[PDB]
């Protein structure tokens, strides 16, 4: 399949949702979720569905909050919930627009710009950074080991496969290592960050291992590597797509936040999920079994016609707008608001700045080889000042 069509799985998700919007995948041994209310009722549904990855040993990434059930997840959660609500992030609304301004300011001598390396690929990982207290000059690590757990096989040979896995493990490992050496300087020295915050709260006898606090640490650099990335290339993408939603956009400012959760929708940062059926369940007449694998695409549910009028059209004002692309239920992103800020202010800044930005010459699409993670390696803009 041309890369033009890894962009726009938008087709395939269409003809499963009025076919069969849940069945089971041979070739890849799930079951896949098309239909907006079989999505809601997987992510929803925790005591059925569960997100217990079980592999033969155990990755400190495998004990945390994303890939654990009740009643060890509401445990962990609590620990780290306060550090992430909206109001806890209206405190670094400035940090990220200085971070905005900087990088900004230094491609300012360039007529062209790769909005993902220079903008949107940096000012996650310098927040995450300084959420988790790590040397920004670990970047590189960060971006390649993230980009490894996230990545995707060019096919479904079991050799291909075999290999990715293999590399996978090795990036855990390495991973684990780093964050273990971290957590050691923090017991000596400790800072204002949240990995200090949990050593802090496990001193205090909270039912915490260091384990966990590293797989927490890999699950938050990972987020800050391989999402809001995606929301903010492709909010662009979507208005240099329809010139007319810009131009609107540039127009009505107000209507930013609301562009921004029409692009959660229409091409969200994350496609899918996966989930393990605990107990025989029926969905959509579908005999799912103890054991087996699900596969919910919020991408798809998120052109249900049902639920969305005109699933299929770009509206930077679209009411009502349901979707679950930070998930739903007790699993539902804990970076959201994190996410939502830092998209609203580079792209304001961005839209602000280079009113007249288009396709530069030498664009080219080139999505992310991944099947749930979704965007663009690259993204070459000329800002036309
Ligand atoms: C546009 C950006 C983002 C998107 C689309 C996104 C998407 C998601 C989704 C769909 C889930 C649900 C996972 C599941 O049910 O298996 C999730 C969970 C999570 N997200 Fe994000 N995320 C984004 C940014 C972030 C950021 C910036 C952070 C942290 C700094 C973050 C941290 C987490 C964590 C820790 C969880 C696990 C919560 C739990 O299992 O209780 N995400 N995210
Ligand atoms: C990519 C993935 C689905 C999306 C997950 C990812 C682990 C890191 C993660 C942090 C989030 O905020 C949700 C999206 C992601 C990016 C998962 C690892 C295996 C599975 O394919």
């Amino acid at each position: 399949q041309t890369k033009e069509e890894r962009f726009n799985p938008f087709s395939w998700y269409e003809e499963m949702r009025n076919t069969a919007p849940v069945q089971w995948d041979e070739e890849r041994q799930v079951w896949d979720v098309f239909h907006y209310d079989g999505v809601k009722e997987v992510l929803e549904q925790k005591n059925i569905f569960s997100s217990d990855r079980r592999p033969q040993r155990q990755t400190a990434l495998g004990t945390s909050l994303i890939n654990i059930d009740p009643p060890k997840h509401a445990e962990m959660r609590a620990l780290v919930n306060k550090a992430f609500t909206p109001k806890a992030m209206k405190a670094w609304e400035p940090k990220i627009a200085r971070i905005t301004n900087e990088l900004l300011q230094e491609v300012e001598h360039l007529e062209d710009i790769d909005i993902v390396e220079h903008l949107s690929y940096p000012l996650p990982v310098m927040v995450i950074a300084d959420i988790l207290g790590v040397p920004i000059e670990d970047q590189r690590q960060f971006k390649d080991w993230s980009d490894i757990i996230v990545a995707g096989p060019s096919n479904n040979e079991r050799e291909t496969l075999e290999k990715l896995q293999q590399e996978k493990m090795k990036a855990n490992d390495e991973l684990e290592t780093y964050f273990y050496r971290i957590i050691e300087e923090k017991r000596t020295r400790p800072g204002d960050d949240i990995i200090s915050v949990l050593l802090q709260a496990k001193e205090e006898g909270k039912q915490l291992t260091d384990e966990e606090i590293v797989g927490f640490s890999i699950l938050l650099l990972i987020a800050g590597n391989e999402t809001t990335t995606n929301l903010i290339s492709n909010t662009i993408y979507c208005l240099m797509e329809d010139k007319a939603s810009f131009e609107r956009l540039k127009r009505e400012k107000e209507l930013l936040p609301s562009g921004i959760e029409e692009v959660l929708r229409y091409r969200s940062p994350v496609q899918a999920l996966h989930r393990i059926v605990k107990e025989d369940v029926t969905l959509a007449g579908k005999k799912l079994k103890a054991g087996e694998h699900v596969v919910p695409w919020m991408g798809s549910a998120h052109r249900d016609a049902e639920y969305f009028e005109d699933p299929e059209v770009f509206k930077i004002d679209r009411k009502p707008n349901v979707h679950m692309a930070f998930g739903r239920g007790i699993h539902f992103c804990l970076g959201a608001p994190l996410a939502r800020i830092e998209a609203k202010i580079m792209l304001a800044e961005l839209i602000d700045r280079y009113p007249q930005m288009d396709w530069s010459p030498s664009f080219e699409l080139k999505p992310i080889e991944s099947t749930f993670v979704y965007g663009l390696k690259e993204l070459l803009i000329r800002k036309n000042v």
